[PDB]
């Protein structure tokens, strides 16, 4: 059994800006709906914030120098809105934009490719003062945000992304109010779903007139499996997966709102004008994948508003995050969207990986986390049997090159293929890591 | 308005050389400036700290000034030789009691004594033994520390450690204009190490038998673009590097700058990973002293930076000749905020300028409208700091007296209260009448 | 009749090294052929060399401000390779790079694409020592040559030409001794030509390991008309046709050598080894077209050694270099050369330009060149129309953004849009400059 993977097949990690960043409103940074929302007592786990977080802002060279020992031939990153604009509109902030200028010339001369993302959820607090994704225009405010980086950055970074998972900014941010900035209505909700579409095909336009390269959405997925024959179930999974895996892909790919969005929103529904759909489904030239997992939805009345509840899989391994691990799933899910996609779209793993426990510290220079070492080749496996089954895989990123701040469940969840002593800011390469820099290396073949 | 936070703390500050005089009295050691003062050539005018303002003395009318201005604070040095004659062993008690009875009489007056542990009066005979190049003293800086954070414990709550390192060390052993008066690359690279070792010694050993808050005191001069040219911001960088982050990074746990390899060349050095560790102790509070601002363009024979300020000559200059430009102030103190995290408590606990005065008062008084300016814009670019979001928790007007102006001698006059130093005779300038003012309605008197 | 011309198309002006630079063997810089060719008595007009010529090594920077001022979207230039290799081979002169590596940034810092040219000429004399042209090792020397540039400019410079005019190279240096290194030899002429090609090739492949962005040749092509309708005459414009216009655009193309050259060069033809043409025909990105005039060959038995000459035609204009003003040639040339590529490979006008009498200084700040702004305005008529017939043509270079050294005519013959004042180096922007100006500001509509 053969693993090598195709030619040009890029490999690589990821991180986010707030994510790892620190110094959130230094050197001119405007203020962001996290930077509010994780300074309010209650929505974040210990405490946490990403004041500090990795102090990438000021280490970020040290981590290129870890990206090479790594052997990465990518890094996909996001640019801080706020950072770069800090009341979203208007002036530019020139320190925030030459970090990026920085450090995506510093990519190069590293020879990793810079793979850029526009909005990982960190909006300015100045447009959520104007009602934030509640607000059309911001489809026009981001498509400027994003003219100012297509064309700072033309000819450096080739590859686009504009919003990382929509799901996730939308029923934590607005629907259940886990995530910033922390609204609770499905009212809310389907309003702004709408709106993070809008914004995308408005920055997928822009790019038309002033960008050069390739522009994509970033989407998670997480497949539903069934519970059991009972049709309440059944209706259950439908329901859920309508809600999270159809609910954007559907529109991008021009087939409207699934109709099972009439159920589980209710009178929170409703009926946008029909143009809108023609700017959402504006043509994009490739398409990433978040993956972590699957579920397995049962009924649950009392779930509001799915009306489903997902069972625990006790056969297998979970997270730190609670996420079964079931590699399987990810080939599955990979073929499923390369046939949603008609095979035409190129895809990318834009995100994958595991949280473990590891120990606050290195011991001997060193992070044994042989439970991510086995998450990693089992996966990177599973994207291989997606590859031969057709799917028209062009690169994998893992989740995530640091240890970080993830989000509302603060710095207890490491996803890391490097460790991030958070006492003393030192970094030291996990097993995970050294393994893959041994699968990049070999282009898959250690895996053999 | 300018009305400032409440329990905003409002002072003057001293150091023990350049205002105590009775240097050798009462038991008291020699130190580096005793030596460096009387070798001629060395100080302006041939001056020395001999007399001074004779403080030694007259500390209690000194008090009564402090009064007179409304004074919530007194920062002030301890002379290590004057308490430790050798700099180790033997304590010296009529030293000792010196600043006994001066804490005890600030407390009476309700004074704030904020005490300096170090402000560059090294004890010789610590000197003899190499001073700030022998690694040891990062022990017998914290043994003498310990001595004060007993003697004064529950009595004095703030405390620093060292003075302006880079003041120490770029004077005192890379140029060689301050004491020790050494000239050498290699030893300006050690003695900051030690400096910021001796630091971390210092709070180790306040956390296991000091109370209160203690840290470290940085004096920034922030380096502004002299132009587009890039050869101007890598010079730009490197001046910045070896004065402003030289210490404050190693103390935020980042490491030395790495623009110091190209500034210190063949010089520069390598050190154990434990000094670091040692060196980012975690403080309580940081001190900033901040007078003005530079514009450093290229300049390949400038030793060692290679870098040069441009006259900014829109503005005007002090008698020291530093520009007056107060917005560069507030962009410090927001810059200092940022490095430091906004977690760590701020004070300003220098800040002042010198004008020429006349060597005595005229009819019972002493008109400065140029300090008196000074002080309004500066106070005023403080609030606007306030504003912007930084943790400013006081400020302290250098100085309280005229006083020695180290290498400069009595030339340079600091003072909100000027002191004729042919009479020792006191007399309160238009800038202290006009800082108590400040003081007493808490900023107000600036609408 | 409009002239606007097509979206991206883009606009500049061109020069050579030799020809602007001046300071030749300043900062560490080697010898060159054309240092030892111009300062042999003879061999050039008035006594004339390279030793000062614009001053561009000392005055760039103004330079780039009369881009500016012309409204230049490119500037082409060359990088004299005994400026950043001395020798040709080993140590890189670091000043020499670093002359380069300033102007580039400066280019690209005023908003003006750098074309930059390898081989313009100016062969270091220690490679001509060991054989130059006639050493086929030279294949390997440019390479190395190239690597060092491809990855210093790497993303900076996107747009590469290998070689500069193999004809003029070989033809004047080689065939009849008028260029540099002033050889007289057909049996030395044929071997210079393969090894040209070579060299193109060696430098392409170099360029797709270790470089990024677009590579191709630069050729002059000086279309052959029939004089009459004798058929000796016919095979004399074939002979001169093959030996000047598809000598090297054949090979490259992988159709061989024209046939005809066995009968120009006889005895000092030559077969070649097979895997030669495989080299030489590796598949470029782009194509530069150098282009002035025609000729009207017709037969002549005693010229050596095409046994044809140009028949003088008198009904129309001359330049003061003695070339035929006739528009429509450009136009059918580029029609031609687009068949001969195939349509496939976008072509680009590297040169075009005219030479006429200017005075050696500016007449109250001016300098009045109606000729050189006539021929301006008719070529580039002629270029719209070609693109209307089909030909893929992606931009136009002006020859020559300065009054330069005409090699072996000296400083006789003004190129220059902008004049240059040798006594004084002062620059003027002729009339034909801020017609040229007004031409790409409007972006060819000042034509209609
Ligand atoms: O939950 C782990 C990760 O999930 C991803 O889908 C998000 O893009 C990350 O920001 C997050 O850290
Ligand atoms: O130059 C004026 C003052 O600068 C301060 O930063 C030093 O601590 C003083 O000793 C000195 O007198
Ligand atoms: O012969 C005139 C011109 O011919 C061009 O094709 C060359 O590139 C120039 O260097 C030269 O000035």
């Amino acid at each position: 059994r053969s693993y090598r993977f195709p030619e040009g097949f890029l490999w690589g990690a990821a991180t986010a800006a707030y994510q790892i960043e620190g110094s959130s409103m230094a050197d001119g940074a405007g203020e962001s709906i996290w930077d509010r929302f994780s300074h309010t007592p209650g929505n974040m786990k210990d405490g946490d914030t990403g004041d500090v977080a990795c102090d990438h802002y000021n280490r970020w060279r040290e981590d290129i120098e870890l990206m090479k020992r790594l052997n990465l031939q990518a890094y996909r990153f996001s640019v801080s809105w706020s950072r770069v604009i800090p009341q979203g509109r208007g002036a530019i902030n020139p320190k925030g934009l030459a970090f990026y200028d920085r450090l995506v010339d510093g990519l190069l001369e590293a020879g990793i490719e810079p793979l850029a993302t526009l909005y990982h959820w960190d909006l300015p607090a100045a447009l959520d003062d104007r009602g934030g994704w509640l607000n059309p225009d911001i489809a026009d405010w981001f498509a400027d945000y994003g003219q100012v980086l297509f064309e700072k950055f033309k000819g450096r970074v080739k590859t686009w992304g504009t919003i990382n998972e929509p799901w996730c900014i939308v029923d934590g941010g607005y629907l259940h109010g886990a995530l910033a900035p922390g609204h609770r209505s499905a009212y809310e909700a389907v309003i702004a779903g709408h709106n993070v579409l809008r914004a995308h095909g408005a920055a997928v336009r822009r790019f038309r007139e002033v960008g050069e390269g390739q522009i994509g959405i970033v989407l998670n997925i997480e497949p539903k499996y069934p519970a059991s024959d009972k049709p309440e179930d059944e209706a259950a999974r439908r329901r859920a997966e309508a809600q999270m895996n159809r609910w954007f892909l559907d529109p991008l790919m021009g087939r409207g709102y699934p109709e099972e969005l009439t159920d589980v929103y209710g009178a929170a529904w409703r009926e946008f004008p029909k143009e809108d759909f023609e700017l959402i489904a504006e043509p994009t030239d490739w398409m990433g994948l978040n993956w972590y997992t699957r579920a397995v939805p049962e009924n649950a009345p009392d779930a509001w508003p799915t009306r489903s509840r997902p069972v625990r899989q006790t056969q297998h391994a979970h997270t730190e995050t609670g996420w079964e691990v079931y590699p399987p799933a990810l080939t599955d899910t990979l073929v499923w969207l390369s046939e949603q996609t008609g095979g035409k779209l190129p895809l990318m793993v834009t995100e994958n990986g595991s949280a473990w426990y590891d120990p606050p510290h290195a011991i001997d220079g060193r992070i044994h986390d042989p439970m991510r070492v086995h998450y990693l080749q089992t996966h990177i496996k599973a994207l291989h049997d997606a590859i031969g089954k057709g799917v028209d895989l062009r690169g994998y990123m893992v989740w995530s090159l640091l240890d970080n701040l993830e989000w509302s469940l603060g710095y207890s969840k490491r996803f890391g293929i490097v460790h991030v002593n958070f006492a003393t800011q030192e970094r030291t390469i996990k097993d995970s890591g050294l393994f893959y820099a041994e699968v990049i290396k070999t282009h898959g073949d250690v895996l053999n």
